[PDB]
């Protein structure tokens, strides 16, 4: 069950390129476009779920939060992630 | 101030077609389109705040809650909402 | 100098698919990725200039508001366009 | 309630890190990077309210004007800041 952390500064014409999907302790990665950012590209994978983005913890939230957390993202972008198996 | 609820069943294929925006007590109507519901067109206008949707209260969640909170709304659809004045 | 209206209902999961710049009226379309919403595909050119957006004209205002204009968009969007020559 | 302003230089590749969201009188700081300025680490903390942005009072301008704040800002930073209590 590995844990980590991924950190990037979000450029305003550079979508994350994450499509997310609700789930029991956050948000799951369904979908993922790479080339968008290396440290997207270097740590995340499809299933990893993550728990906290900037300061949020989101299990527990509405399941909305996860069709729309990155929307309005700008300049810190920091996420707490975990892989299932 | 001017506090009622709004009550509408969602038909298939048939948007609300409200834009909403941050608010410190909730999520902002910013625009919407005349003509989709007549529950919007009786009750609601441009500034209001709703406050609950479907039984979660949106004081307090992320901001970017307003920006997908009616995606997989389906059937009765319930809303509390504040009218400044 | 044609102008004219885009109206769609913008999906939490589908991009615009839009890149702008700063113009003297507004903001332009420098770049358009085809496909993600068939009123964009049917109506708009590089170069059109988008006026207002959901009731706010966009001349005057700071060049940053075209670098975020669509950032947090949902439900409604409705556009106000000018093409050049 | 207190006012100040923060008044720095930017560095050529060196972002803020600061996270932006909708404020009713500006672009609340949601989110931050610490050590990228010490003009930032010295004055800023969440839930500070950016009221005017390089001579632009932030105050009125579409919500998503607090999505790209800091795009093409090079050279002298300055902005006026209200902290609640």
């Amino acid at each position: 069950l590995e844990k980590f952390n991924v950190d990037l500064m979000k450029k305003a014409g550079k979508e994350l390129g994450l499509s997310l999907s609700p789930n029991e302790i956050g948000c799951t990665i369904a979908d993922l476009i790479q080339g968008q950012y290396p440290e997207i590209d270097s740590k995340l994978q499809r299933g990893d779920i993550i728990t906290k983005f900037n300061g949020d913890a989101l299990e527990g939230l509405p399941f909305q939060v996860c069709y729309a957390l990155f929307k309005g993202a700008n300049g810190k972008v920091s996420m707490e992630v975990t892989r299932p198996k």
